[PDB]
C-alpha cells in the first residue's frame, strides 16, 4: 500500500509504512548513485535526531506552539536513538550541502510527530517538515553541525575506546615479554639485543600517542555551525539561538559542543574534518607498523621469524603443526590502508570549497566516520582475537640467541677486537656458534664465555 | 530454528533458512568490523558463481561425479545470477586472500547442491565443501579470478555504457552549442571567444579519452590466476586446468579471460587493479573538470558567469526565480573525489604484496568496485539529470559579448593600436562598451564598427 | 686537483677542495639517483651541525679532549650556519636511515678540524670522524634527531612566520572591507547578502586554526631520538647522555626539545612528522579554498565576478585594461597541490617501519620540509604581492547589488510574499532590476523601495 | 657587474653574464618560492630549445628573416642541449601555464642569438624575444607542448631503459635460480616448495607489464597543443603551423609527436600526464614489492630469512661477517613511496582545471619528470649495485628445506594422512626434522625417506 504525494515535478507514490515524503522519493530517483552500501551513515542521521530536539527546543521560546514543540521533540528522540533508520534511503552522493538529508530528517519527523498527534502522514498538518521541524534551520548550518555531532560522537564511543583497549592489551604484553631477551633488528638485518617487552613498550606508546593526536583533533570538531544558516551571517534567526542550540546538544550528548565562532569558516571549509582525519592518518600508519611487525615475527614456522605464536582464527590442519595465518594483522593492515584513501579524499573534498559554502560535506563526513569505524572495530579485534592470546616461543628465541653473531662484541674487552673477529668470521664460515667455535680456537673455556657474554648486561646504557 | 554445526574452536547456531555453514557463522564473530556497509561487493558474490561453476565443469573430467558436478554447477548458477546474495554475510575486513569468502562460497554452494539432491543441509553430504566445490582450487587463486571476473564485468555493464552515455549526451550539446559564440576564460580572466560548442567539445574529447584509457587498462585484467594453486606452481591439480578453466570462464562470460602467463605474478601483487584504479583515477580529474566548468558556467542568476541554464532537480522556490543548484554536478564532484581516495587505498595495497601472496585482495577489489559503480552510476545520473537538458543562456552571452574589452583587437588592422588601447582604456574607465566608446571619441562609424568587428572571424588561424 | 683517501674496498679520490672523504664518496657512486635537485635538504645538513655541536660538548665529560672538543664545535658552528653546503653531495635516496649523511657530516667536521688544527686533510688526525666526532652516537639515532631538529627549525622561522603574515594581511584587509556588502554565492548561486569583511574573516580563521593546528602537532617533533643508539637500548652510549645531548640542542635553538621518553617508538617509526605533515595537509586545504576564492573574486574584468582587483605585478598589455591574472593564486593552489601529494608520501613512508627502525627516513623529511618551505615562502610572496594591495571593486559590487533578485525578501512584510514572488519573477523575466519592476507595475514608490530595502539590515540576527 | 633593462614597471639590473632580461628578473622577484631546488626542471627547460628550434624553422614561411631565424635557431640548439642552464632561474612556483619560463627561454634564445650576431644584449636588435622568438606562439600552448616532450624524451631515454636493465637483470637471475628450490611463503607463513627462479619470474613479469604500462600512457603524451594559442582556437596563428611545428619536433626527437586534435581538451587540462603518472604508480608498487621481497628474503645472517646474499657496497665491520645492510632496497623502496605522492599531486593538479586553461602545468610536469628520473636512476642502481650480484646462500636454504614441515605430505600416499601428520606433530614438538622423527618412530626407512621426499616433484601440475 502507498500514499499519493506531489513535488514539483509530479505525482510521487509513498510507501504507507515510511515516515519520508515526496521530497525524499524524488532523492531516491535523482541519486541513483553506487547502492544499499552508500547509504548516508547512520551516525548522521541520528546526530539530525538530537539536532532537531535542540532546535525545536530552542524555537520554543520564539513562538512555536509546545503541543507541537513536544511531538518533534519525541520523533527527534526517536531518530537519535535508532528507532527509525528503515526511514533514510538516500546515499551519500547527493548534493554537496547534504540538503535532501536535511529534508529526510524533516520529513521523517514531521510524519511522525503527526502520527503522534493523531493526523494524516503525508498532510504536514499540524507539524510542517520546514516551517516548524526546519524552523530557523538551514540544511548549510544543520549538516555541518550533525556532521560535528556524529565524528564527535564515534570518536568517544568507538574510535578512542577501541584504541584503549589496544593499548591495555599491549602493555600487558610489553610486562609479560619484560625478560625475553631477543636480537633485534635494523634493516632486517640482526643487530644488538632487546627484550621483546622493550619493542611492544613501543607498540604501545604508538597507540598512545595516537589517542593523544586524536584528541588533540577534536577541540575544533565541537563547534557547531548552528546558527550561520544560509551563508553564515544568521540571517533570518533571533540572537542568541546559535549559543543555545549548542548548549542544547552539548547537555543532551554530554559532550563538550560550542557555536563556532566563525559561522563563515565553519560553512565555507570543513578543515577540522580533515584535522581528524589526519590524525587516524597518522594512527593507521602506527598500526599498520604493529600489525605487520607482529605478522612477521609470529612468521613461520621454521622459515620465517618465529618469535611469536599467534592464536589460532581459522582451522588449524592436523598435518600442519605450528601454521597460523596472522588473519587479524591482515584485516588491520588493510583498515590503515582504507584510512590513508579515506584521508586522501577528505583532502580533496575539504579543499574544493566555493566562496560561503563547501558542497562536499555528505562525502568527508561519510570517510571520516568509514575510518573512525574501522580503526575502533579493527583495534578491538586485533585485540580479542589476537594481540591477548600472544604468546613468545622462547625456545626459538633462546636458541637463536646462542646461535647469533651479535654478540661477539662482549668479548672485545677480554680477548681482544682482532680475536673477537676471529671468532665471528671462523663461526660464520663454518656455520658454529660463538662459544663452539670460541673454543675449538683456544681463546677461552666455556666458563669464561658464560660468564663474559651476558645478553642481560646489553639492554641499556652504562 | 537454527541447525548446529561444529568448527575447531566450539559449536555454532546456524539459521536454518541459511545455506552457509560453520566457516561462515565463525568468521561473522571473528571479523565484526565496520558493519553491513562493508559486507563483500555482490560483484566479487556473483563471480565466485561463474568460477565454480567453470571449476566443477572442469574437474568433471578429473573423476568428478557429475550428479554432484551438475548439482554444484546449478547452485553456482543461483549464485552468478544474484539468486542468493542473502547468505553471504561476511566484510571486506577478513583475511586479505579472501579465504573466509571463497569458504562462504563453498558452503553455501554445498548445501544448495546438498538440497537440490535430497540432503540434508550442514552434513557436507553428498557435497563437500572443500572435496567437491573447492576441488583443484586455493583462496589464494580464485579470489584473484573473481576480482578479475567481478572488474571486468562491472566495467563492462556499468562503468564504460556510463561514460559512453554521458559522451553521446555532451557531444550532443557541442553540436547543438556550434554557433553560440562566447568569451573564453583564462586564469578566470576574459580571453578571446570561442564557441560554446568548442568549449563542449573539450570535454566530449575528455570523456572520449577516459574510456580509451579504461579500455587500455584491462588486457592485464582479463589475465586469471586459477591454477596456480597456493604458491602460483600449480601444485595439486592437473596440466591444462588452468587454461580449461579460463576458456570456460570466456564462455560463460562473452569476456576474452584467459590464464596469467605468470602465476607468481598473479598471487604476488595485483598490479592490474592499481592499473585500472589509475584510469578510473584520470577518469575522475576529467569529470572533475567537466561538472565544476557546467557548475559555475551556471552560476548566478545574476552574481555568476550565467552561461548556463541546468535542469532543475530540486524544488524552485517562486519568488527565487532562476535560482538552480548544480545538484547533479555536486554529486559527480564528490564520486570524482572519492575515486582520488579510494586509488591511494588500492595503491597502498598493491604495493604491499609479500613474496608469494598479496593479501590486501578485498580490499582493493573493494575500492575498485567501488569507483566504477560510482563512475558509471553517476554518469548516468549526471547526463540524464543535467547535460540532456542543459540550455544556453544565449541573450546573457550575447550581451557580455557586447559588454566584453577583449573584441578590442579586430579594430588594429582599421584604426591603429595605439587607437584601438585608447577606446579599450577610455570603456574600461568609463563603464560602457566598445563600440559606444569609438564612437564618441570620433574614431569610426558605427556601421564601421559593426563591420570591423566581427566575432565569427576570431574563431580559427587564418 | 684529488687526494687519494682509502676505505676497507680500495682507493678513491676525493677533491682536494672538499672536507668530505671517502666513505662519502663511496656514497655518491654507489647513489647516483635524481641529480643536484635531489640533494639532502641543507635545513638537514644544518641541524647535523648543532646536533654535532651539541654532543661534543657533551663528551668532553666522557674525556674527549678539549683541544680536539673545541675545534669540532666550531667546524660543527660552520655547518649549521650554512657555510660548508657545497661539501654534502649525498642525495635523499640513500639509507634509508641517513648512515652516508652522517657519514658526510662527520667528514666534514673532521676534515674542517683538522684544517683549523693544521692537519691533513683525510688523515683523520687529529679530528677522527667516528672516534670524536661520531662519540657517544650511533648511525640509526643522529639522523632521527637532525630531522625533528630540522623540522622545528623550519617550522618556527619560515612556516608560522608565513602564515602569520598572510593571517595579518588578510585580517587587516576584513576590517577595510567591513562595510562592503556584496552578494554571497552557495553552489555557486546567489545568496543572501554578506560583506567582503566578513567573507574575508572567515579567511582570517582558516590561518588562524592552521597555525594551532601546526604548533598542536609539534610537541612530539620535540622528541630526540639520539641515546637509542642501535636498536632503543642505548648500549654503548653513556647514561645521561641522551637527557644532556637534548639539553644542549633546546639551549643551542631555544626551542624545547627533549629526550625521546621511548627510543623504541623513535628509531622504528616517524609517526611525528606524518602527524606534522597531516596539519600542513590541512593547510594547504584552507590555502586552497582562500587562493581560489580570491582567484574568482577577482575573475573578470567583465565576464566574470569581478568583485576584487589583484594587484598587477607582471606586464599587462597597454590594449588589455582590466586584465590581471591572478599568479600568486596560481603558485598558492599548485603549492597547495603539491603539499597533499607531499602528505602521501610521507604516509607511505612513515607505514613501512620494520621491527626496530623505520628506514624511510630521509624521504620523510624531505617531503616534510618541502611543504613546510613551500606553505611558508608562499604565503610571504602571496600576503606582500596580493593580499595587502587587493583593492574592493565597490562600484561594480554596487551595481551588482541592484541588480540582484535575491533582496526581493525585504518587501514581503510591506507588500506580501504574493506580490514580491511577482515582481522578481517579472525582473528575471525582462532582465531589469527589482526596484524598476516593482515600480512600473505600481507596487510602490521608489522612495518606498529604499525605505524597506536596505542590505545593512540583511548581515545578522536580530 | 650589471645591465639595466626596462619594461612597463621601471628599472631592473640584470647580470652582464647572463642571457635571460627584464621579465626574467621580475619574475625572480615576485616568485621566490622554495630556493634553486625548486628550479624548473631543466628537460622542461631543453624542451622548450627544441621547440623553440621547431618553431622558428617553420615560420621562415611567414617572413621571418632567414639570417635571425638561423641564430634563433642555434640559440634554441644550444638550450636543448644543456648548455645554458645557469640562465634560467625560475622555480615551478611560478605562474600556473609556466608564461614566465616561456618568457625566460625567449629573453635567453634572443640575447644568445643577439651575441651571435654581434648584438648588445637586452637591446632586443636584431632578435626580439616575442617578435621573433615567440613567433606564432601564445603564452598558453607553448608550456604544455614543452612538458610533453619533456615528458616523453624522459620516459624513452631514462625510465624505460632503467626498467628495461631492471627486467634484464632479474631475468638472468631467474635462470640462474631456476634448480634452487625453496620454502614458500604465504601470509608469511611455511608455504609449499617453489624455486627461487620462480619466484623471480614474477618480478620478471612485473617489470615486463610495468614497461607495458608506461608505453600505453603514451600516445596522448604525443599529442602535442602548440596552435591552439590563447584558448585553442588557434587565434593569431597561421594555418598549417599547428602540423608543421609537430612534425619538425617529432623529425627533431625521434619521437611519434602529433599535433592534438582537440586544442581544448589540450589545454583546459592534462589528463595525459596523469594517465602517464598512473602508469609510473603501478610501476611504482611493482617496485616496492620486489625491492621489499628482496630486502626480506637478505635479511640474516642468522636471525632472518636468509635465503639470498646481497652484495655489499658499503663499508662492514670485521667483527659483523655476514651482516649486510640493503640499502639499494632501501633507495628503491623510498622512490617508490615518493612516486605515490607524486601522483596524488598531480592528480590534484589536474583535476583543478579552469574552463579552457588548467593553470596547474608547472607543479604537474615537475612531479611527472620527478617520478620518471627517480624511477629510472633507482632501476639502474638497483640493478647495477644489488640484482646483477645477488647469491643464493645454497647452504642455507637446503638446511631449512630438510628442516620444513612442509613436505610431510609426500608421505601421504606411502604411509598415509594418519601417519604423516603424526610425524608433523612430533617434529614440531621435539623441534627436529621430518626424517629424523619419521624414523624414530619405525613408519619408514631413511632410504624410503629420500625416495619418497622429492622436492623436485612439487614444482607444478601434473
Amino acid at each position: 500500500s502507498f500514499r499519493i504525494e506531489y513535488d514539483t515535478f509530479g505525482e510521487l507514490k509513498v510507501p504507507n509504512d515510511k515516515y519520508y515524503g515526496a521530497q525524499t522519493v524524488r532523492s531516491t530517483m535523482n541519486f541513483k548513485i553506487g547502492g544499499v552500501t552508500e547509504r548516508m551513515p547512520t551516525p548522521v542521521i541520528k546526530a539530525f535526531g538530537i539536532l532537531k530536539r535542540a532546535a525545536a527546543e530552542v524555537t520554543q521560546d520564539y513562538g512555536l506552539d509546545p503541543k507541537i514543540a513536544n511531538a518533534i521533540m519525541k520523533a527527534a528522540d526517536e531518530v537519535a536513538e535508532g528507532k527509525l533508520n528503515d526511514h533514510f534511503p538516500l546515499v551519500v552522493w547527493q548534493t554537496g550541502s547534504g540538503t535532501q538529508t536535511n529534508m529526510n530528517v524533516n520529513e521523517v519527523i514531521s510524519n511522525r510527530a503527526i502520527e503522534m498527534l493523531g493526523g494524516e502522514l503525508g498532510s504536514k498538518i499540524p507539524v510542517h517538515p520546514n516551517d516548524h521541524v526546519n524552523k530557523s534551520q538551514s540544511s548549510n548550518d544543520t549538516f555541518p553541525t550533525a556532521m560535528h555531532i556524529a565524528a564527535a560522537i564515534e570518536v568517544h564511543e568507538v574510535l578512542l575506546p577501541g584504541l584503549q583497549k589496544l593499548h591495555d592489551a599491549l602493555d600487558a604484553k610489553s610486562k609479560e615479554f619484560a625478560q625475553i631477551i631477543k636480537i633485534g633488528r635494523t634493516h632486517t638485518q640482526d643487530a644488538v639485543p632487546l627484550t621483546l617487552g622493550q619493542e611492544f613498550s613501543g607498540y604501545v606508546q604508538q597507540v598512545k600517542y595516537a589517542m593523544t593526536r586524536i584528541k588533540a583533533a577534536m577541540p575544533r570538531i565541537y563547534e557547531l555551525a548552528a546558527g550561520g544558516t544560509a551563508v553564515g551571517t544568521g540571517l533570518n534567526t533571533r540572537i542568541g539561538f546559535a549559543e543555545k542550540v549548542a548548549a542544547k546538544v552539548a547537555a543532551l550528548t554530554g559532550l563538550p559542543f560550542v557555536t563556532a565562532p566563525n559561522k563563515f569558516e565553519a560553512l565555507a571549509a570543513h578543515d577540522a574534518l580533515v584535522e581528524l582525519s589526519g590524525a587516524m592518518n597518522t594512527t593507521a600508519c602506527s598500526l599498520m607498523k604493529i600489525a605487520n611487525d607482529i605478522r612477521f615475527l609470529g612468521s613461520g614456522p621454521r622459515s620465517g621469524l618465529g618469535e611469536l605464536i599467534l592464536p589460532e582464527n581459522e582451522p588449524g590442519s592436523s598435518i600442519m603443526p605450528g601454521k597460523v595465518n596472522p588473519t587479524q594483522c591482515e584485516a588491520m593492515t588493510m583498515v590503515a590502508a582504507q584510512v590513508m584513501g579515506n584521508h586522501v579524499a577528505v583532502t580533496v573534498g575539504g579543499s574544493n570549497g566555493h566562496f560561503e559554502l563547501n558542497v562536499f560535506k555528505p562525502m568527508m563526513i561519510k570517510n571520516v566516520l568509514h575510518s573512525a569505524r574501522l580503526l575502533g572495530d579493527a583495534s578491538v579485534s586485533f585485540t580479542e582475537n589476537c594481540v591477548v592470546g600472544i604468546q613468545a616461543n622462547t625456545e626459538r628465541i633462546n636458541k637463536l640467541m646462542n646461535e647469533s653473531l651479535m654478540l661477539v662484541t662482549a668479548l672485545n674487552p677480554h680477548i681482544g677486537y682482532d680475536k673477537a673477529a676471529k671468532i665471528a668470521k671462523t663461526a660464520h664460515k663454518n656455520g658454529s656458534t660463538l662459544k663452539e667455535t670460541a673454543i675449538e680456537l683456544g681463546y677461552l673455556t666455556a666458563e669464561q664465555f658464560d660468564e663474559w657474554v651476558k645478553p642481560k648486561d646489553m639492554l641499556g646504557p652504562k
